[PDB]
């Protein structure tokens, strides 16, 4: 019963992306993903762990509350060398819901911005998906990544990313009960590689 991807049975994600476009993309498109997600039980981290990383709207609050089996973390390595500053998410379900989809940026376990979303159903395929597609990056998050991309050194970037943290909520609006609540862990990747990710069940 234990997940196999970043979901639960009740709201799977498909896709998850940060990009920033060029300004030259109008002519050549050209798409530079910092973090992506895409879609054998995920490994498991410890929700304790991390409860100094966000607020105490906090991990342990969320997590009291439950359900235990939505609660996710993702490390991601980030690609930071390459205009419009896009985040693209995209969930399925198999109800009709609405859902909201908290998004907190955490510097040293303090929310620093907020951002909250509607999206509601839209049936494909026998499916409900959501798309949040496109939304435009919070300007403290485009300002943190061009401050941080001129960083002279790498282990400088993952100091910095070492408390810089976010932490998404996705509830159904209506009900008003959490369906996935994501922990974002950052370092940076090297450049000659491109993003990554490792997804964990966070238990307790
Ligand atoms: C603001 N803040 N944001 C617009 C937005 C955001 C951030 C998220 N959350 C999110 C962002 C990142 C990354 F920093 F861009 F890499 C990584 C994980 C989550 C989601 C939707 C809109």
């Amino acid at each position: 019963w234990q997940a196999r991807g970043l979901g639960t049975a009740r709201l799977q994600l498909v896709e998850f992306s940060a990009f920033v476009e060029p300004p030259d993309a109008v002519d050549s498109y050209q798409r530079h993903l910092f973090v992506h997600i895409s879609q054998p039980p995920l490994e498991s981290v410890d929700v304790r762990q991390i409860y100094d990383k966000f607020p105490e709207g906090g991990l342990r609050e969320l997590y009291d509350r439950g359900p235990p089996h939505a609660f996710f973390l993702v490390k991601f390595w980030a690609d930071l060398n390459w205009g419009f500053y896009g985040v693209s998410s995209q969930y399925e379900s198999l109800e009709h819901m609405t859902l909201t989809c908290s998004s907190k940026v955490c510097s040293f376990g303090k929310q620093v911005v907020e951002k909250v979303e509607t999206e509601r159903a839209q049936l494909e395929d026998g499916r409900f998906v959501y798309r949040l597609l496109r939304s435009p990056m919070c300007e403290y998050l485009v300002n943190f990544l061009h401050k941080l991309r001129q960083l002279p050194e790498r282990y400088m970037m993952n100091s910095v990313l070492e408390n810089f943290t976010i932490l998404q909520v996705v509830t159904n609006r209506d009900t008003q009960e959490l369906l996935l609540c994501t922990a974002y862990v950052f370092e940076v990747s090297t450049s000659e590689r491109g993003a990554q990710h490792h997804i964990y069940r966070l238990v307790r």
